């Protein structure tokens, strides 16, 4: 019950104690474990408040004062009255941190705590949605010295009038499907590519067109709206060493901005709540790239690079993959436009689990999201014993809102 | 209850009703997940459900389940096991036994392998000297000139646990490994503690950065005995690079044969422990982790020098680098010198169409993604899409603790 982990590189033991507060469920049971699924009212609501306010005024060491106690009991009227609360700016910002600070399959929480929290709760309409969402573009952007944000719209009522953002990044490319039978651009994208242009966008079918935004305010039917492209920060990718890489024609977008996930804080549902922080090269190079439902370069890239592509066991796919990501970093650092690699990244998070079990008792996280898809063994965190559970506040999956929307 | 599995490259879905005879436990529960944790004297009363729920599983596969020759094994073993406290399995049941142990392997990415598995009962041994001359057939038939054959040696089960078969070494053929008094270590670092035992217990160490250790071989509870393995025997492979000409220069060299022998094979509630068991090696498995771990032969500094890739950024990518050559050497040099090995994109691939066909055949396949997906590359191959459902089956391996931690010594 007080449970041990282990690092097998550096025989590094940590005892977490932090699991206990675990409320959520994992998926897991004695029977099965589920580690590699990609998904598995008004007295619901005052326990969820008071868990989250009493860690809340644990966090600024004002548990159990009159300022907590007259918080508990003024959010307790609140919820009997308006069947409902709304949090304190300070609470909201805290909630935020933490949601991304318990997100265990998250390798760049070291940043956790400089995070950029943008009130957008009185927000009304789909073009102010766009409003914000540029704002955050921009700010988060800061002409490549990238900064983390999150950027709040209101909070779920009655289930009917939530705000949405229908893209699942701010910024992606789109996905048209040929006639010639293969996919121009990004297959990732295709369903949504085309309810844009269902609901109107005109596409200028190329290759990395960025996406409109598609903006649901208070319920409302969802309204298209183009980012400025001035606003939209893109890195021209080239090699180092290989003149012929430019001509691939590959570029990628600098800002990466979840837009589908619900960030749920003290009961509340925040249903758009945009973030971005900044990429770790493997994203880009190779899942974005490399992956078969993507991009998919591996077998140009090579041909390329006059590879033996005859046997599996030369480890052209391998040899290619390697130079693609050294192309990825080095176009990024060269515009200085902030990446960071997989050692780095994931080094990183090895001292911010130690900092977390030091100075939390533990630190949740899901080993088979943080170790990267390459290299995976040459980088600590893949020898490094990790315990996966969910605490709250947290950001959650939804379902994809044109299931959904009530036309 | 029914469960469904998505591969997310392919959107194929499939359904596994197999977990459903799963009896052993995860260490998962509602609240936490320990799927990437390492490592996660038997009475009557317990075991008889235990063989007959081996016993009814065996004869459904040969389709005389409710047969008299059922029914009167279980009367048999029933009796036995009252008479005797345990029961011998036939050889018909040692194999079927065996051979559902590696099927039910969830961190095992070769078992499309497992209905071949040559099995060899070595219940009638009684000393270390019988041991080593059954582990040294292994060796011999396992390794067939190259072209490897997978097989397990089978000794007696445990009894009252004081007697037991152990063989000391972790795996049959490993390179011993000497802390220096400077502090940095020769040879294999893996191996360390088991060879400074061996030292302890008589071992003449060569001290060199592959010896082949010897053989720490325990039998009915007895203290073990050394034994050295004919050189003939062991096959090795000097390592070369198909393009880097100062390669071979790196004095770099493995042993072909792969062979487990500190595990435990659990087979309806009897208890083998010791079974070494072989087959042949994934490349990544030498080149990745026995090369470029940090805490083993950690050649990628010395492999990057000599690539003179820039070692001073590590965006440069240069252990990436370094390691896809490294593993393109010991493809390269197994391939050349025609022993048995297999790239971890063939094997992946191998691998989901056995997953496939243990769903369709069987209602699911238990595999662990964790181990499963291989240690550089892992989304370029197709296990990394792949949702898998991790539970235990029997009959089983199980880890146990090293027999130098628990050994009663006789002096
Ligand atoms: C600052 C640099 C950051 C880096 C390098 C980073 C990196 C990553 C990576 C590689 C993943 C794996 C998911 C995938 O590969 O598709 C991930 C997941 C995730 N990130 Fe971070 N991230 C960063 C910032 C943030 C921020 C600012 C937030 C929220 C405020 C956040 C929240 C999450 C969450 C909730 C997940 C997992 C979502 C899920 O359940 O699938 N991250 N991150
Ligand atoms: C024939 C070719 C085989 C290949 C390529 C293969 C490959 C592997 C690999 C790469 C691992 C991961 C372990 C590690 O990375 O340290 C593994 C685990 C395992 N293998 Fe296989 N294997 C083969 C045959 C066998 C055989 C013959 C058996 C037993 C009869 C077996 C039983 C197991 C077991 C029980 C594990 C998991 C051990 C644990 O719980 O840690 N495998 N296998
Ligand atoms: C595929 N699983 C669901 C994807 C949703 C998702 C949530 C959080 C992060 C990501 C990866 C994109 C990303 C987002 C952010 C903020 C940073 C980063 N480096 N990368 C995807
Ligand atoms: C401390 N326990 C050491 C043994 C752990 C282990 C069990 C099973 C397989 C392995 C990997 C070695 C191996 C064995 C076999 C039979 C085949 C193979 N490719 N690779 C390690
Ligand atoms: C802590 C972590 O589970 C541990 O390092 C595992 C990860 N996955 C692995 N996978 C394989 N095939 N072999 C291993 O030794 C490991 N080690
Ligand atoms: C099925 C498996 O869970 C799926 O492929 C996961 C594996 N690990 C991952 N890890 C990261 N970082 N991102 C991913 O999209 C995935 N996909
Ligand atoms: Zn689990």
């Amino acid at each position: 019950r007080f449970l041990k982990v282990k690092n097998w590189e550096t025989d590094v033991v940590l005892t977490d104690t932090l699991h206990l507060k675990s409320t959520l469920e994992t998926g897991c049971t004695e029977h099965i474990c589920m580690g590699s699924i990609m998904l598995p009212t008004k007295d619901q609501l005052f326990p969820l408040a008071k868990e989250f306010l009493d860690q809340y005024y644990s966090s600024i060491k004002r548990f159990g004062s009159k300022a907590h106690m007259d918080r508990l009991e003024e959010v307790n009227k609140e919820i009997e009255s308006t069947s409902t609360y709304q949090l304190k700016d300070t609470e909201l910002i805290y909630g935020a941190k933490h949601a991304w600070r318990n997100a265990s399959r998250c390798v760049g929480r070291i940043q956790w705590s400089k995070l950029q929290v943008f009130d957008a709760r009185d927000c009304t309409t789909a073009h102010g949605m766009f409003n914000y969402i540029c704002n955050h573009v921009k700010y988060a952007t800061n002409k490549g010295n990238l900064r983390s944000a999150i950027t709040i719209f209101p909070q779920r009522t009655d289930g009917k009038h939530d705000f949405r953002v229908w893209n699942s990044q701010l910024i992606r490319y789109a996905g048209y499907k040929q006639p010639d039978g293969s996919t121009l651009g990004d297959p990732a994208n295709v369903q949504f590519t085309e309810i844009c242009i269902q609901q109107g966008w005109k596409a200028p079918r190329g290759r990395f067109d960025v996406l409109p935004l598609l903006l649901q305010a208070n319920g409302n039917d969802p309204e298209l709206f183009q980012i400025p492209p001035e606003l939209v920060l893109e890195v021209p990718i080239r090699h180092p060493k290989f003149d012929w890489f430019k001509d691939l024609g590959l570029k990628w977008y600098g800002l990466p901005a979840v837009s589908n996930m619900l960030l749920e804080i003290g009961g509340l549902e925040f249903s758009a709540c945009p973030f971005s922080g900044w990429y770790m090269g493997t994203e880009i190079g190779v899942r974005d790239y490399c992956d078969n439902s993507r991009y998919n370069i591996l077998e140009e890239v090579a041909k390329k690079m006059d590879l033996d592509m005859r046997k599996t066991s030369s480890l052209w796919k391998d040899q290619a993959l390697v130079e693609i990501n050294i192309a990825v970093l080095y176009s990024f650092q060269s515009d200085k436009v902030t990446i960071v690699d997989h050692h780095s990244a994931t080094e990183s998070f090895i001292k911010h689990m130690e900092n977390e079990y030091r100075c939390r008792g533990g630190c949740p996280a899901d080993w088979v999201w943080i170790v990267p898809p390459m290299s995976g063994s040459i980088t600590p965190v893949f020898h490094q014993e990790m315990l996966n559970y969910r605490l709250t506040p947290s950001f959650e999956y939804q379902p994809d809102p044109w299931n959904t929307h009530v036309w």
